[PDB]
């Protein structure tokens, strides 16, 4: 219907690196045609092209990602590398023609260094030396979009070394590691994550990663790899590290497994960090820190921070987003408690015995350093009576 | 009486009398059109029989159906100028029986505050939406409004920051800014197709138009435990059955404990005329075994309306909703993984102060919306 | 396909070379290698040319008689390349960026034909030896890939390896090359099926019929036909215990009253590692965890766990060898009367355990007892008796 396409497309991914866009999404509709960009967690609309060029937008991207364009009926999958630059295709048939979702895949504002994420320096120690043993099963629990994947990034990149058969089972694949096999999930051709699992057994393997245990039947192939002697990375959506047990536990696996073969249970969020530019003091008092969980003796010493609404943060407040972690390594300690049939808040108690920080106490370390609001620890955290 | 201006009559008459659907029967020896006022049919006319075949052909005409088949059934669309309707003709002995649908999609409220939910429900209801992921279960039987239910949340939720996806079979409301699927499953766009698909594309929000199998439930569950928000419906009998119906269906415990986040469950009934407005001498003791508390009974207030022009001698104008809506509570949540019954489970949601639909009906009577023959109606005694 | 089928060619024949004991050919996005391993470690070998990832993978999918069409789910085949030999176990993965295929050393060095020697429990092996040392009627070994059921098989063929009788054989692929055992290689593209082979050994004189794998009704309703006209007829099925096996059969579509007259035992096993004989270690396991498992409370504190600490002889994993857990089910009367009663699979586990037929969770714990498996090891492999 028209020519420069070709110079439209471009723009669109372009900008999107250059705005530090994490996805893109196309949609048209009857009479409006939008161009979304998810940054950090929100969409903006930035563009409302001709509908015209609807049908030349999705063409021109889909010959870049190698898909079928006679087929506007149903869903396709493929990828585009550009220059050193890929992206991650999804098409969708909306009710008013395909929906294209693109996801940013630059390693470039993508962090690969377990230092650099904000892991506070005694739980740090405890997840490198889960991740450089020799088998057993690490879990990153977290709900999607709480950067627990990152941390398994992270993970893999000090693992990945040329001696080692690293094999991995993602729905979907993002970002393409050398050296490292990955499979992108199809449940419709039986390719589950049991089915890969159990193919990855015969295949030599020396570190196994698992995009999620969702059911019994991949918690239980996942735990005897470990039992193997392999080491098994996955992640599972529970609401603290503690009760990652007792979720194993109540999918019917039997807890002298679970013991054994989990080495370690990271529990992380994600919270957003203020601006930088409109970052103002909130006279919070001390009493509401020390109900929130503060040691006393360092709750005059907080000095909590807020964003008032400015450009740069688009009037949220925030801009980038802050991890909240919680490692509890598998301690002998924890493991009789496994055995003698111990609830979820009984392990809580003493990991904390132990020296586990919670997810909240990590988060009140980042408001100490000043990096977040205290609105956004108690809107993500629970605290820890 | 002229057939093209009978025919705009019946659809005018029906429109008036705020009609939901149009019933035209042909019979042996008798010809009837009937409305359906708030879902009950009354009988409206008695038109000669020899119109039978010119009624049903002017309608077919008015829908572009093929009118030399008169054998078969046959399924259009009218738009007059004022309002769309729904037609479906199927092949009775004694001639075309015709169905229309009223399309009201512009008086259509899609705003939960709009939809009769006590303020202790509607809190609930609010808090589950809001989540950042977790199943959201709007049960009820067909013509049970449990769509709009749906809808409202949709709506609610429907903010330019958000990525909301559908999976309908078939699409009902068109919306803008929302990524609608229509469902086809003889090529392969089954629900689990496009849900499947929605994963891979930064999903926010996902309704499946209902949850029908083990597939797609599973699919959907296991979606909503990832870390997103899933919206969709069952029919089942109340909320407490949701739980062992998925159960029954195949999903693991954990699962429907882990994932769901709230149930709800509706019925529709009669709302009393505002106009012939009566007091109604109820006994308290047929009070206390529908299940109000007795120290409560004699404060009731039981009404019924008397009939009058705007109640088209119904005594019933538009209708109300017994909602019920249980959030999946750390109670509830426990006894699935001990392998509660249903009617275990419905206990338990009581003590937790989640009304029942007999409950929340008992809340409308007394708060003078519905007759008291209208919660024995609808709803059962929690015995 | 010349440059591919040289390439081929080399990377098995340095594997061999080089003592490799897994080969690894894997694709990526802009790079393609093939890696060795050699003593546990994988070194990069190969950096063939990319234009030929494609070509090289369908080639050993050829190679192994595997669909070479379908390139999106893993599959697994065998290849023998003969010497004067070393035959490959493989797996095609698919990767991302094409289908990464593994090959697997299997040369069985140590390979046991003495049923004494295999692990069996006294009482097992009676049993095991009384049906196969019966004139006639079918014994099937049942488990999973890589539990030595082809072993117990073979080692079943050695004890009645005379020269007064005629064993033909029908396996895809012959394992083991036998003297005095008629061995018939599968050759599915020219017709030379199980049923096929099978027909033809009734028109051999034959005495006893082994047959590498029960996978289909046609298969199946020949050998169970054969077992009833005085013929000793050995197989294997993938099932989950011995029980189920019969409902296997079952779903087949094999009549009722042949399964309780022809079959006189079903075998069903799975491997489990041996503890380390040097860091071998006492563990104090619970005894609730034991009474659980399924040990009877009364001998339940007298049980002894091991778990290896890590030495050098187990490479520090705590285990060394490997050990067999049996489930040998005679077909008793009281089991054929189950069969003919329409009975499901969890009454005839029952039966049998009233019966005194030890199960894999059992003869696991007996192990466990003796002292050469860890706790651990019992509840990977097995599964607890309700
Ligand atoms: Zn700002
Ligand atoms: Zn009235
Ligand atoms: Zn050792």
């Amino acid at each position: 219907e028209d020519a420069p396409v070709v110079k439209l497309v471009n723009l669109i991914l372009t900008d999107a690196i250059k705005k530090k866009a994490s996805d893109i999404h196309i949609e048209p509709y009857e009479r409006t045609f939008r161009v979304r960009y998810r940054i950090d967690g929100v969409l903006y609309e930035v563009m409302k092209p001709p509908l015209k060029l609807k049908n030349a937008i999705t063409s021109r991207i889909k010959i870049m990602a190698d898909l079928d364009i006679a087929e506007r009926r149903l869903p396709q999958d493929g990828r585009i590398k550009i220059k050193d630059m890929d992206y991650r295709v999804s098409v969708l048939p909306t009710l008013f023609g395909e929906k294209v979702v693109l996801r940013l895949l630059d390693k470039s504002n993508l962090q690969l260094d377990m230092t650099k994420l904000g892991y506070e320096p005694t739980a740090l120690s405890y997840f490198k030396e889960a991740i450089h043993k020799p088998f057993g099963m690490v879990l990153v629990t977290g709900p999607t979009g709480s950067g627990k994947t990152v941390s398994l990034y992270s993970a893999l990149s000090e693992l990945n070394k040329t001696t080692e058969n690293i094999s991995t089972a993602e729905d979907p694949v993002e970002f393409n590691f050398a050296g490292i096999n990955q499979v992108q999930m199809h449940e419709d051709i039986g390719l589950t994550f049991a089915a890969a699992l159990r193919s990855f057994l015969r295949q030599d393997p020396d570190i196994i990663m698992i995009g999620e245990i969702r059911d019994f039947e991949t918690a239980e192939i996942a735990i005897k790899a470990a039992l193997t002697g392999h080491l098994v990375l996955s992640t599972l959506h529970t609401n603290d590290a503690p009760a990652t047990i007792n979720r194993l536990l109540n999918m019917g696996v039997e807890p002298f497994l679970v013991a054994s073969a989990v080495n370690l249970i990271t529990a992380q969020r994600l919270a957003r960090r203020v601006c930088s530019e409109c970052k103002a003091v909130e006279e919070i008092p001390i009493q509401a820190l020390i109900d929130a969980g503060v040691p006393p003796e360092e709750a005059p010493e907080y000095v909590c921070f807020r964003g008032t609404g400015c450009a740069k943060c688009n009037n949220t407040g925030y801009k980038g987003r802050v991890g909240f972690y919680q490692v509890m390594p598998m301690l002998e300690e924890i493991r009789e408690l496994i055995l003698n049939g111990a609830n979820t808040a009984e392990i809580k108690r003493e990991s904390m015995r132990l020296g586990i920080k919670t997810m909240r106490q990590s988060g009140l370390t980042k408001l100490k350093e000043g990096v977040t609001s205290f609105e956004e620890v108690l809107r993500v955290t629970v605290a820890d009576d």
